[PDB]
């Protein structure tokens, strides 16, 4: 059974920087179903933890953890909204985050670095910040890990921070 330090109060934070530089105990990749190096976040994850791509292929709506050494990389496959309808894509996006929460719990980590799934090249050309962040919260709220959300856009940083602060 998992125990924490007496001071542990689970938190959310957002940082605008490359998730490959994260200071957390594990990382969530914005993965593609075939386990390819990809682009954007996925390519940064591939450059930093290439060993974690051994047998990382997994279906849309799921997560698969592969260790790089002892450092866990949770490959979470959100839907490409160019291929899915809005209703089906929304369900798969929510499902991918639920699988992340299960993996974070199983691993026993105290913290996790997470990107906003399906907000980059899989967004179908739409702004999906609120949709993706709300599914992240829905899955992660019941976990006790410190969650650090990574983004790259300055306006997105502000909106994510606002959403975090308004629930506190
Ligand atoms: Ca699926
Ligand atoms: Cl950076
Ligand atoms: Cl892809
Ligand atoms: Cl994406
Ligand atoms: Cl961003």
């Amino acid at each position: 059974m998992k125990h924490h330090h007496h001071h542990h109060a689970p938190s959310y934070r957002v940082k605008r920087m490359d998730i490959a530089k994260n200071d957390e105990e594990c990382v969530v990749n914005a993965a593609n179903p075939r386990g390819l190096p990809g682009n954007g976040v996925c390519k940064a994850v591939y450059k930093k933890w290439p060993e974690s791509f051994k047998n990382s292929a997994t279906p849309v709506g799921t997560a698969k953890t592969v260790m790089c050494g002892t450092y866990p990389v949770i490959h979470a496959v959100g839907p490409n909204f160019s291929n899915y309808s809005e209703s089906e894509g929304d369900r798969e996006l929510a499902a991918a985050y639920r699988e992340v929460a299960k993996e974070v719990t199983r691993l026993g980590v105290n913290s996790v670095a997470i990107p906003l799934l399906s907000t980059g090249v899989y967004s179908g050309g739409k702004d999906r910040l609120t949709q993706s962040l709300n599914h992240l919260f829905t899955a992660m709220d019941s976990t006790d890990a410190d969650v650090v959300i990574y983004c790259r856009d300055k306006e997105w940083e502000k909106k994510i921070s606002e959403a975090i602060q308004m629930r506190t």
